[PDB]
């Protein structure tokens, strides 16, 4: 709601910022966006089979799309992305190896070289959900000795961890550029 | 887009109406919605797990959501539904039986009792895509001895068939109550 509006209020200014939130399908990306209550989640299809949800807050645009189904059109988007958030279904032990692939494939893009990474280890409320330490390992985030990263455990449905992780991210951008 | 807006025009009274477009996931509902160019597709999540896309023209709300995976909140939506569009992935021969039960199930509900059913047999551009003739059977549309109904073969991505099926529906609604 507002606690999130406040967060991003310090990042306001004549400049179009982009915060990419990608992850596999059903990771909790649309739920996290609805939870921020920064505005209307509007869907558009840039290209057939390319669904993009966006919440435009002010100069800050929240762009979301599923991953693993790369793509050219993506680069255009990358050309504005200050920060990338990657949400993982901690309870989906089966597709984290994929999450890692795409993640590594995203970090490996030239325009996203100077982008702050925030990994949301969502669905923490599920009984056999990996913890933020398991996910950091499986994702091999400890080898990303090069970029400003961070992992916050969450539950998009109850909503906790979203503020704490977005607080970090907000701080980072505030002195990113 | 504009050809589509004029279609519903006559129906522009002050009356709050709703056209419910449903079917299994991946059927082509979001693509159909985007093709109409009647407005922005906003995703809301009334209850956890329940994602609804809505486009609003004037006194018209196109409410979309995936089925097959009733509920008390739908019945509330049902209590205002004039038209019911049911889109099927004509090429997904496997779950056609599932889209059949979900359809039948939806028609069982009382507020829907006076809803006009338009069936879009989508993805018609694919080689294996069942045709309206086979769909009309696999869904038992002929069993509907008590309601208005029409099946229109479409291809959402190119837009083929959208106007035809939607021109029919308009009439049904133009002389409803
Ligand atoms: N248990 C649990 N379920 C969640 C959580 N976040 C999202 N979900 C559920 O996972 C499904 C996928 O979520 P969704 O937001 O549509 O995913 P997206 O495909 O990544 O955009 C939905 O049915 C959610 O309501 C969470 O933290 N915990
Ligand atoms: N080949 C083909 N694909 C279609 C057609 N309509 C939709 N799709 C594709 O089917 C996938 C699912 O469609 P979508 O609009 O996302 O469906 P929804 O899950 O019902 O909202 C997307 O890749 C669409 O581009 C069609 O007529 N032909
Ligand atoms: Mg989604
Ligand atoms: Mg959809």
């Amino acid at each position: 709601g507002n606690i999130f509006a406040n967060l991003f209020k310090g990042l306001f200014g004549k400049k179009e910022m982009r915060i990419l939130m990608v992850g596999l399908d059903a990771a909790g990306k649309t739920t996290i966006l609805y939870k921020l209550k920064l505005g209307e989640i509007v869907t558009t299809i840039p290209t057939i089979g390319f669904n993009v949800e966006t919440v435009e807050y002010k100069n800050i645009s929240f762009t979301v799309w599923d991953v693993g189904g790369i793509r050219p059109l993506w680069r255009h988007y990358f050309q504005n992305t200050q920060g990338l958030i990657f949400v993982v279904d901690s309870n989906d032990r089966e597709r984290v190896n994929e999450a890692r692939e795409e993640l590594m494939r995203m970090l490996a893009e030239d325009e996203l070289r100077d982008a702050v990474l925030l990994v949301f280890a969502n669905k923490q409320d599920l009984p056999n959900a990996m913890n933020a330490a398991e996910i950091t390992d499986k994702l091999g985030l400890h080898s990303l000795r090069h970029r400003n990263w961070y992992i916050q455990a969450t539950c998009a449905t109850s909503g906790d961890g979203l503020y704490e992780g977005l607080d970090w991210l907000s701080n980072q951008l505030r002195n990113q550029k």
